């Protein structure tokens, strides 16, 4: 009993969970594609463009675990390859299987359609070796299984994109089906049991002279999968938590001990407070980029800073090489409700609020829809959020429970989200399909990838597309040229574009008033994702969260130097 | 007297006759753009995305000779790469710009939005220069004037794209407006007169010889600048004068000497009679691609090949280096009427220049659409046709003298035809706004750009949108998988795209039948082009110019093979 090579990598994709394939077809994958077909429970996305697909492959991979996307040689590829580099900048496992000419013509340097002209078949390759934890491109049939097990436990492991060429010739050729009857390895190597005991016991003698210890979770919490220990860390410590932008929704916002979101020098002044006066900090997947702390405005002095990494530790000035967090954190976990047993409860920032209630009649406003959003939630929603006034107002947002964010606060690729919300949307489906997905995008964000919604609709996917009608990019005109043209946008008839690209069960409505915004959130039909929703939100111009306001100035500075 | 940096950027580009700046607009890239404004004439362009901003610039450049796109670091030149390539493949100088991180951002190694979260800011740079003539990261001032020429000139000169970073900082320090008052070096070297002499004698001799001498006209003569060299030739000669597909516009196709088009195997059996029988080939710029030679088709029966390309000639076995064709063609001219005094003209072939009359209610067909297309076309026009159905029938349309055909051949990324219609548009509207841009692209290429119509839009561009509706990919389908899931997508409303987009003056009308074309098309309001039109033309999902079923058949087998 055989199987095509084809085969084999769905097969193999199948017993990881990924179960929706993203990309488009060419003829340099058109057989390797058929294979998707052979194989139960899995499908073809048929997304609208390779960039798209790429960010759809990277929602898909956040929520799954991993995912893939497959290209076609030169064209196909090239057009990915934003989406790629983003899904490296944030860690995400996305596996880029590009389909390329034969051996056969590569070997015979044939001028083929999507090459440069010049015989050169390697290019495409080496240029996604820089944004690639891993590549290969297949020649040999013999070590073939064993390099796509190589690329898929890279993918899945690492967290960052490989990228994987299959001849076209090669993917017809049968292998073995008794070598999917063994599992790829997906493990990590336990810890050095003597560096892994001295972090426990050093991170163990800081807790217990602590007054004021503090935990913070970011990014590389979420993208290296520390939630579940993060979680554990707090409820038997009782440590005031805090969780960073980018790292939002990795831990409960609902908790007793949450404090809120510190973004450094932009944190309201109780979370900065809370943070900044602790006297140790249990630091879990620091990611520091500019946004992501507010131009890099971090204030502590203290030390007795823990950082926690997925693959070292830190502790004050010492790195542990290799002691990666996951199983540190576990062994931690086992002793760690003893040291902690004599810590009093410092009180933790209380939360935001509800809105006053007013006039029916008033317009929407930026502060006021961001604290709104919260009633609107539930618990194993998805939240993502546009690059723009919606990535920055979403802070200010109260999640329930178990709330999934993401927010490309690292790679900043607008556009981004219209994909990752239709990926996400179906890895959703895959996982619960009561879970909503809600995306919050900017107008101008809008147009760069608005074709995504059309393969939401024939899928028949079932996402909340709040648009963000402000007029232009407002993000943009905070930082420089408020009135200038390349600010402006063309606008478009929002509420016209899922009718437009073949939607018949769908609602599109617009929201001007806090009226509207209301009856519109509180119906109990519409709290149901019985269907696809576009909702345009009509926003002023200039008005933006106050942080962005902020954090515009800072990074204007920034770029104009000297 | 001083300028920013910026507006010599800006003041050079005007200088080689670039109107129009394509890209998106970035905080790297914000100062940088503020100078447009500044220059009498420039206009910021506003994509909708990078993409298709790089597939604007390229068929800009296609119609002015050069072009530039401007984008932000990581996210907006990543995005833009594909259309870099397509233009590098195909010979289109564009100029690619990036606003960068300052030069301390850099050299303190910020983590900033837009990197890979390592430090390194020269990984998109390394990408780029593989896809380049040459690239310059600017630091100094003292030198980023000449830098900026030397980029100019490559660009101009190579006819491939070259890259240009220019970090945020540096756009806003001044240099000398006196710069600007020595033209940038736009010439060519010119060629050894000993190596151009033997060329000469040896061509001029066989011609002599010749009882049926051929040309034949391809890429390189469009992309290389030897189309009056190449009408001279023919006029002088009087030799039947063949085109290829990719060369397509290059010769004018009512001429008297006027063959056909040339695809070896799958020309005409006239044409290929006419032209393998030929005792002597004068080829012009041969690029002998899959798709531009029907698989590597040819089969001239003669030995005395004369290939013209812009660095080097070829005669029979003999490769002459450095012998630059735009000056050996001059040179040939001055002696090759002459030299054919005594050529006795063979007849060329045709094909009939119209169609059998039908009931008027007769389904539109591919075959009866490419020649009806004839009767429509007026000299001066644009005609753009994407890769799919439309690139292969394209080559049975009759063009009228003075046709400007672009059809990417060789890249071959569908998309790419909807972005380089907004840049033939706006180069049109600068060189003639009488000269009609028409566009014929499928509705699944459509797809993937789809939203550069809103680009067109907001200027008031006029072009003609000719949508062919066969329900999916029918160029995929006739190489594998004629019904797979894969071939198939979302059916969009195309006759509502138009208003989505904010249209205000524009016409979408559906065809179906000769008679609805008919009528359309013969009307003299519709063949004004005084308003953006969108004709979607429905056709059977199966239906092929019998050119492409043949092709897809010889591709489906060069991918299967060992
Ligand atoms: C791919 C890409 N191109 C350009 C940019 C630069 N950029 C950052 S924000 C922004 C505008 C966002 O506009 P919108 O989505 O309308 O957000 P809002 O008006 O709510 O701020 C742009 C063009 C980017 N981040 N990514
Ligand atoms: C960017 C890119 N992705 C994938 C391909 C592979 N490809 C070539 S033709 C084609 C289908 C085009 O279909 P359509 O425009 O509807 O043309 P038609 O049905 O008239 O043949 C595809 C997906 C490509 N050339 N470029
Ligand atoms: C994250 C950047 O903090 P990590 O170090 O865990 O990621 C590899
Ligand atoms: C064309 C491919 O013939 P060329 O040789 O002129 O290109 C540089
Ligand atoms: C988070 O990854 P999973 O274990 O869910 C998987 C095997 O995909
Ligand atoms: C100097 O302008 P040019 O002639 O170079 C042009 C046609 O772009
Ligand atoms: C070239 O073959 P194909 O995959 O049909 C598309 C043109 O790329
Ligand atoms: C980050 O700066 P910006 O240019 O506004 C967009 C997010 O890049
Ligand atoms: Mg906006
Ligand atoms: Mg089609």
């Amino acid at each position: 009993s055989e199987i095509t090579l084809g085969r084999y990598l769905f097969e193999r994709l199948k017993q990881v969970e990924v179960q929706t394939i993203f990309g488009l077809p060419g003829d340099f994958n058109l057989s390797l594609l058929d294979n998707i077909y052979e194989v139960p429970g899995m499908r073809w996305a048929g997304n609208a463009n390779e960039l798209n697909a790429a960010y759809a492959a990277d929602g898909y991979a956040r929520l799954k675990g991993m995912s893939c996307i497959i290209t076609t040689f030169g064209v196909g590829e090239l057009s990915a390859l934003n989406g790629i580099a983003g899904s490296y900048a944030e860690h995400v496992g996305v596996l880029h299987v590009v389909g390329v000419p034969s051996v056969s013509s590569q070997a015979k340097q044939l001028l083929l359609h999507h090459t440069l002209g010049n015989g050169d078949f390697t290019v495409f390759h080496r240029m996604s070796s820089n944004i690639s934890e891993t590549t290969a491109m297949i020649t040999d049939i013999n070590t073939a299984p064993a390099e796509i097990d190589r690329c898929i436990r890279t993918t899945y492991v690492s967290q960052r994109p490989v990228y994987l060429g299959l001849p076209a010739n090669l993917v017809d050729l049968t292998v073995p089906a008794s070598l999917l009857d063994t599992p790829i390895d997906l493990s990590l190597k336990p810890n050095d049991p003597e560096a892994e005991e001295e972090v426990i016991e050093n991170v163990l003698q800081l807790i217990k002279e602590a007054k004021n210890p503090v935990i913070l979770a970011d990014a590389c919490c979420s993208r290296h999968d520390a939630k579940a220990e993060t979680k554990k860390l707090i409820d038997l410590t009782q440590f005031p938590a805090f969780v960073t932008p980018m790292g939002k929704g990795s831990i409960d916002e609902k908790h007793p001990r949450f404090g809120g979101v510190y973004v450094g020098t932009l944190s309201s002044p109780a979370v900065k407070e809370a943070v900044e006066s602790a006297d140790l900090v249990l630091s879990v997947g620091a990611l520091l980029s500019d946004f992501n702390t507010g131009s890099f405005s971090y204030s502590y002095k203290t030390k007795n800073i823990v950082e926690f990494h997925s693959d070292y530790t830190k502790i004050r000035s010492a790195t542990f090489p290799g002691v990666q967090m996951k199983f540190a954190l576990q062994k931690l976990l086992t002793k760690v409700a003893d040291a902690a047993k004599g810590y009093k409860p410092v009180p933790v920032p209380s939360e935001p609020e509800h809105n006053e209630a007013v006039a029916d009649s008033t317009p929407l406003k930026q502060e006021w829809v961001w604290t709104q959003v919260g009633e609107f939630l539930r618990e194993g929603d998805v939240v993502i959020t546009e690059t723009g006034t919606s990535a920055f107002g979403i802070n200010q947002t109260h999640f329930p429970n178990n709330t999934y964010g993401i927010s490309q606060v690292l790679w900043g690729s607008i556009g981004f989200t219209t994909g990752a919300t239709l990926g996400a949307a179906f890895a959703a489906e895959e996982i619960d399909p009561k879970k909503r997905v809600i995306l919050f995008i900017g107008d101008g964000s809008l147009q760069l990838t608005v074709q995504e919604i059309s393969t939401m609709i024939r899928w028949g996917l079932k996402p909340y597309l709040f648009v963000l009608n402000n007029d232009g990019y407002t993000i943009e005109r905070l930082i420089h040229g408020e009135t200038a043209q390349y600010n402006c946008i063309q606008n478009w008839q929002h509420l016209e574009l899922l009718p437009t690209f073949g939607a018949k069960d769908y609602e599109a409505v617009r929201v001007s008033t806090t009226g509207e915004w209301n009856k519109l959130t509180t119906d109990e039909k519409f709290q149901d994702n019985t269907r696809i929703r576009l909702i345009e939100v009509m926003l002023p111009t200039m008005d933006a969260p106050s942080n962005l306001v902020k954090q515009a100035q800072l990074t204007a500075a920034t770029n104009a130097k000297n």
